[PDB]
Formats: structure tokens, C-alpha cells, sequence
């Protein structure tokens, strides 16, 4: 098996000749040892590289130019598996700075390359870094075909957010939404979670089928980080008034690519889903920022302090599903703010 | 003014060197009539096009272009607002053909452009197409500052989703969702609409703030649309009991960058948003597919036969709010299909 690496790089440091050169020497050197092979090219403070070989090798070579200080947002564009003749066997890493030589020809495909890279920047922050993983792993996203899997569904949304539109100005609002989102998206993520959708204030994520403690853990977390946020801000900024609620359900999702021809997501879709935005939707009736299905309880390893509430229901088997959250320190500091929704108007009037 | 763009367009049907000669020939002749310069480049079914000139002439070469039958995917991934200097004064549409051309320099730089589109037609398809208007106008979308709007929200989802995820096998269920979401996204951008947000089954668009009777038309057009799907469905299609509730609303709200560091969106917060997106759920207590607010009624140039329903709210500011409908041919054939959506269930277990 042979495999075909291709990305792009931005320059961290404004590397000067001396600088550029040093990294077109190792790299022709070491590769030497290892019998891979590859291209390097550059552009307006750009890195563009292809490179070919063995799997175990060539993973080994990507890990390392990960390290570099001069090197931020290492975008894999292109990894072919299986390949059964190289397209550079002649070369070892001949570097190319187009920022130098100008031509007549390379001229246009100069600015070609300066335009696209830019947009594939902008297009990068709009997109789910979910499908980014999926390319570097060596798949297309369109390709999957959808499948059904068993997942954990967190839903979260801003506890009396309509206040703050109402009252604080556009700017002031946005950075609000943006704050809790940017501190949702962090936990979740390192917890082996994904965020895969956002809607006014709702954030919308999910963790693996057995990851039932790991989704526990995430949204504890997001209240503790608000807790930190509600206290540790200046006496003037909304960000004192910002609190969570939390819903969490387990079951057998479909995930794929759903959306219209035009834009589409690789996302869940499933009862579990509306289970978890139902629960979410009942914290501030439980009084609870924290809800989730008997689902969740019983698929955890650890032995939380469980609270039961009183069950309600909704479609799927027809029967009645069982309401839980757990009784902590930050639980009882975030459940009681959901009664302080009238005391947080009273501080927004002042900004 | 003057103005310069780049963009990447697909081949629509295999073109041979002679017939990209004609292309060639007859722009560069138009250019010099027309004053305005540029590039034009060839690759696996791929081209690229630098184009500049002035404002209204430009408008009116690449208005032309993007009727061009050897067309498709043509997003033009920047626009220079005002330039100072052309890049190609002395050449006015120099084609490059890239497919006949063999060399040391450009080989990598080939397989690299062609990389670079590949991944780049990859993230066209998981993103906003609003992004891609925005580019296209001239500015960046990463750089709009948050502004204060008056915009009706629509927010629409499929009756008894539940039913179908359960009886129908995956690849179905994903169909099914995305040929609703085709149906909707068509008729509400044909209308003046901008999908923003899938949710699970969910729609979440929005019409301009004066555009109020439009966005009521577009609602209307859905249901029209489903109707003549489910008639015209054969049997052991899921198309059949395919039903659609419609959810609108009127006032102020908050359009910006919503979301993450690793991954945001240029989309709707606000009163509105929740407003419109409950009074959808309404639809099934209710039993009327097309509802909306007090706001959209008032704002409603065209008489048309609104039924009133009963007030209430959720969250909001504990005020209940006129809900209405519309008392049409379509509207009351709609309408029933939510009382009789507790036994559709028969027909899809019948697969
Ligand atoms: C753009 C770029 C390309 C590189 N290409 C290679 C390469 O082809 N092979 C290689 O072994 N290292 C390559 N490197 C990584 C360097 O070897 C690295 O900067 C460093 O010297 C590794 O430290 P070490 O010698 O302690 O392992 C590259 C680095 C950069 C910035
Ligand atoms: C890739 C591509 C690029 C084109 N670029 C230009 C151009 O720069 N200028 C132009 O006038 N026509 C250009 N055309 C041709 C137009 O699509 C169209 O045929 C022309 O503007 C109308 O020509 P006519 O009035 O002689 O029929 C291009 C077509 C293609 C397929």
C-alpha cells in the first residue's frame, strides 16, 4: 500500500531566503532514508505539498511537520490509500518558490493560486471541521453513504436569552452568543464529542453510543466554565447573567448528508434527537439546568448522584421515558438560576 | 469603477481542443471591444477566469457567461470592489490550455490546482450559498460586523417525521428528508428566501422585512408543491403521506457571524426566530399546516381569507399573541392531513 499526501500551510513567522532554504534542505536529506518522494511549492506567505510512499512511513514524516513553529492551519487536502505507480519518481522534494520567479505563463496561475487558497480559507471557518477529518482520512464526505448508529444527542441553549436581544445592542448580543457557543464547541470536542448544528442561541452536539459518561462530563463542565463567567466578569458586562440548560438522550440515529442540493451537512437525524431537545426544552419547567433520558443513566459506567424527576413522555415506543439529572455542588449553583430568569432583566436594564 | 473577477466553472460536456480554440477566439475579440482584459485556463473539466474591466461592461460579459451552456458549479470565488492597475494590459483574454501543455514547472503545479478545486467543490456543497453571494458582491463574509434587520422568519418541518425513521430503511429515510428540503429551499429562494438552517427535519428561512406577502405566497407554494408529490406518488412511495407544517413570523433581528472559532455561520438570532420556530409545533396541536404571527398578518398587502386560532405562548414575555391561517383550497386540503397523521404509520409499514 502506498499513499499520496497533499496540503496546505500558512506562514506563523515572516520567514526570510536564509529561512526558506533551511526547510528545502532537510527535507530533500531525510527523505533519502525513508525512499519517499513528494513536491514542495510557495506563494504570498503560503506552503503547498505533495508527497508519496509508505503508509506507516509517510504518517510518520506529517506528524512531525505538525510541530513547527512557523506552520499553522496544516489543511490535509488529498489522501490516497492504495496507489500502484508514482506520479514523482525522479524527485525527492523539489521546492518551487514561485514568490521569486515570475514568468509569463505562471503569472496568471500565480494569482489563481493566491485567489483559490483564500477562499478555501474563508470556506475552512464555514465549514465542520468533522468533514476536514473525514478528507484527511482519506474519504469523500458526498461519497458516505448513510448508516444507522447509535449515538448520544447533547442539545444546550442560553436560559432567558430573548432578555438579552431585547435589551443590549447588536454588537453586544452576537459576542454573548458567540462566548457560550466558542465554550460549548471547546468541551464537547476534547471530550470526543462534535458540535453539528447551532440555531439562534441552541447549540446542537453528539457523543458515541457508549460515550454516556463522557456526555455527562461535557455538559457539567460547560456549566462550570458559565460558573467561572458569571462570577469572574467586570461589574458591566452581560456575560455575569449567562446561564445553560442541558438536555442529553441515547438511541439509533441515521447520519449522513442531509440537506437540499446545494448545502447539505454530515449530520444525525432520528427520534433520539427531538428526545433531547424536548428534555432540554423542560429544564426551566424542572428547575433542573441539567435533564436527561433513563437512556443515558443506565448506559453509564460511573454511579453519579442521580435525581429522579417526574416522568413525562412524547412519540417513539409509545411508552413513557424516565427524567433524570444529578445532584452536584455546580448543579445546585446553575438549577437555581433558572428562578433567577426575573433577577437577570434586572441587571441588563442598567447596560 | 473598475472591477476584476476570479471564478471556477465546470465542463458540461467533453470539449475538444478545437472547440476551446472557438472559446478563446471569440472572447478575446468582445474583450477589446469591449476595453476589459483577463486570463482564461484549461484543466480535468475545470475552468479558471480572470476577468477586468469596467463595473457595468464586466457585468454585462460575465452576465452572458454564466448563460454559456459549457457551464456549471461557476462561483466566483472573489471580487475586486475597486482596483487602481490591471494585472494583463498587454493581453486581452490569453487562453491556457493546460491538458496540451507538458512541462517540468508546471506538472505539480497542475496536479495541485486540480486539488485545490476538488476539495474546494467539496466545501462548496457543506456551505451557506449566502457566503457565496456575499463574495460575489465584493466584500468577505468573515468581516460583517453584526447589524440590526427587520426580517420575516420562516421555520417549517415534516408531519409525523417519526413515523417514517422508524419503518423505512436508511437510505430511504435520508431521501425522503432531502427531496422535502429541495421542495423548500427551490420555492422559498424563487420567493426572495434564504434557507440558513437544517435542524434534524427541520427549515429554517428567512424573506425581507416588506417581502411579507411573498414569504406567505412561498408557504402557500409548498403545501401546492407536496400535494402534487403525494397525487402524483406511485404506490410504495413514502412521497404519498409526505406532509409539511409551516410556521411564520415578522420583527427585529440580529444577522451576523453566529457560532464557534472552528466553525461559525451567517445567519438569524432574535425574538422572531423562537416565535416563528414554535407556532410550527403549534401546527399539529392546532391542526392547520400553514400558521403565523399577529405581525405577518398586519404586514399582508393582498386580502386573503385569514382564520384566527387560539392565542397563546411559550417562553416569550407571558403575553399571548394572535395566531392566524388562511382559510384556501390548498390550506384546508393540507390542514386535515395533521389529524389523520396519527394513522399514516398503515401505509409505510405496507413496504
Ligand atoms: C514545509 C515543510 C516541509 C517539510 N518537508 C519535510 C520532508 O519532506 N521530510 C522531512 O523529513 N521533514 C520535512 N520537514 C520537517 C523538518 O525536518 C523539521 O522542520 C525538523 O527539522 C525536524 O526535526 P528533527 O530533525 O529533530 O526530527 C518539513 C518542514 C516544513 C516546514
Ligand atoms: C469559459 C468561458 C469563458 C468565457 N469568457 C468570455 C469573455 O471573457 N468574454 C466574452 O465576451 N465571452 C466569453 N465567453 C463566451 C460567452 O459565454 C458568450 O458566448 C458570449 O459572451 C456571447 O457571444 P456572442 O454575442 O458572439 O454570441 C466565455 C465562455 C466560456 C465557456
Amino acid at each position: 500500500h502506498m499513499k499520496r499526501l497533499t496540503y496546505i500551510s500558512k506562514f506563523s513567522r515572516p520567514l526570510s531566503g536564509d529561512e526558506i532554504e533551511a526547510i528545502g534542505r532537510i527535507s530533500s536529506q531525510k527523505n533519502q532514508q525513508a525512499n519517499v518522494t513528494g513536491v514542495l511549492l510557495c506563494l504570498d506567505g503560503i506552503f503547498f505539498q505533495i508527497l508519496e510512499g509508505e503508509a506507516e512511513k509517510i504518517d510518520r514524516i506529517y506528524e512531525r511537520i505538525l510541530a513547527d513553529e512557523r506552520h499553522t492551519d496544516i489543511l490535509c487536502l488529498k489522501s490516497e490509500v492504495e496507489v500502484q505507480e508514482r506520479m514523482f519518481p525522479d524527485w525527492s522534494m523539489q521546492t518551487i518558490n514561485l514568490d521569486e520567479n515570475t514568468d509569463f505563463l505562471i503569472r496568471p496561475i500565480k494569482v489563481l493560486l493566491q485567489t483559490l487558497t483564500e477562499s478555501h480559507r474563508i470556506l475552512e471557518k464555514y465549514t465542520q471541521p468533522s468533514i476536514f477529518k473525514i478528507i484527511s482520512q482519506g474519504t469523500n464526505p458526498l461519497n458516505i453513504r448513510p448508516k444507522a448508529v447509535e449515538k448520544i444527542v447533547f442539545f444546550s441553549d442560553i436560559v432567558s436569552f430573548s432578555t438579552f436581544a431585547e435589551k443590549l445592542p447588536v454588537e453586544e448580543v452576537v459576542s454573548v452568543v458567540n462566548s457560550y457557543f466558542s465554550v460549548c464547541t471547546a468541551i464537547i470536542t476534547r471530550q470526543g464529542g462534535e458540535v453539528t448544528k447551532f440555531i439562534g442561541d441552541c447549540v446542537m452536539a453528539y457523543f458515541d453510543g457508549d460515550c454516556a459518561d463522557q456526555a455527562i462530563q461535557a455538559s457539567l463542565d460547560i456549566l462550570m466554565e458559565l460558573e467561572i463567567l458569571r462570577n469572574s466578569a467586570p461589574e458591566g458586562s452581560p456575560l455575569r447573567v449567562l446561564y445553560s440548560g442541558i438536555g442529553l438522550a441515547k438511541g439509533k440515529v441515521i447520519e449522513g448528508n442531509i440537506g437540499s442540493e446545494l448545502k447539505r451537512d454530515y449530520t444525525i437525524l432520528g427520534d433520539a434527537v427531538n428526545v433531547a431537545a424536548r428534555l432540554e426544552a423542560l429544564t426551566r419547567q424542572l428547575s433542573q439546568a441539567l435533564v436527561f433520558s433513563s437512556e443515558v443513566k443506565n448506559s453509564a459506567t460511573k454511579s453519579w448522584n442521580f435525581i429522579w424527576l417526574t416522568d413525562s413522555e412524547l412519540k417513539g415506543k409509545s411508552e413513557s421515558i424516565d427524567i433524570y439529572s444529578i445532584d452536584n455542588e455546580m448543579t445546585r449553583k446553575s438549577s437555581g438560576g433558572l428562578e433567577i430568569a426575573r433577577n437577570i432583566g434586572h441587571y441588563l436594564e442598567r447596560v
